[PDB]
């Protein structure tokens, strides 16, 4: 395994790899985290889970991390690393997701992307990869600026969402975060494969964390980070999402037709 054309742009190798706790805390399950030079390890088991959570909140900018998933067994876990601000507006939330879900001996993880906006979500968009995300790092990141979301494997656009309205497009300061948790009743199979703690722990390893973003109180000069070598996709990248969507893309919302696609105009 025939990987995408190369994009002819690297996003992530401009921006300055970083330890965790130079952007970083613990949120939740401190006694299931540990920070080794600056890499990440989080990890589930029958008592809890673990997240962290970023030190300042965003109103744009570019989120990445190299990230590596455990082997094995590992349905109805989900490793994570999301935009919200559920903690600021419980219940009625903007989110911009990265999830993997996880699976079972002879098939492969699923890597969901998702948006949430005032807490209603229902955007998924899933792929498979074209690699084995447990064999080593790769990495992944999310692009959120006014005019659009863009999301990123290993510096190839995997999908574009761009801003159709502001009903539909997230327009309020977001902080990072990132979590291993229990999703069994929905990750693996719609809830067919549920977590099986015999395989416990299920760990989640992130490092080189890249942040080339603006806070919200940042000076008004600040923007993102170039993400392609014009002020736009190129048409290279956009060529390498086409192939993506085309030859690993296993769900998209806009495409299900018991969807109600009124509640989702932006499609």
């Amino acid at each position: 395994v025939q990987g995408p054309p190369s994009p002819g742009y690297y996003p992530s190798s401009q921006i300055t790899s970083l330890g965790f706790d130079q952007g970083y805390t613990n949120l939740w399950g401190p006694q299931h985290q540990r920070v080794d030079q600056g890499s990440l390890t989080i990890w589930l088991d029958s008592t809890s889970g673990s997240g962290f959570k970023s030190i300042n909140r965003y109103r744009s900018g570019y989120f990445g991390a190299n990230i590596k998933l455990q082997s094995g067994y590992t349905a109805g876990v989900i490793t994570s690393f999301y935009l919200s601000n559920n903690q600021d507006y419980p219940g009625k939330h903007d989110e911009i997701d990265i999830e993997f879900l996880g699976t079972i001996p002879g098939k492969p993880y699923t890597l969901q992307t998702n948006v949430f906006i005032e807490g209603s979500g229902d955007r998924e968009m899933r792929i498979h990869l074209w690699f084995d995300p447990t064999q080593d790092y790769h990495n992944y990141a999310i692009y959120w600026t006014p005019s659009e979301i863009i999301f990123f494997v290993d510096d190839v656009p995997i999908r574009r969402y761009p801003r159709k309205s502001d009903a539909t497009f997230p327009l309020r300061p977001l902080w990072v975060y990132g979590s291993v948790w229990d999703a069994s009743s929905w990750a693996t199979e719609n809830g067919k494969y549920k977590a099986d703690y015999r395989y416990q722990p299920f760990v989640g390893k992130y490092e080189d964390f890249k942040l080339g973003s603006c806070t919200v109180e940042a000076a008004s000069s600040c923007n993102p980070a170039s993400v392609s070598p014009y002020g736009q996709l190129s048409q290279q990248q956009v060529a390498a999402m086409e192939w993506v969507q085309k030859n690993y893309m296993v769900y998209n919302y806009c495409d299900d037709p018991t969807r109600d696609h009124t509640l989702t105009p932006e499609c």
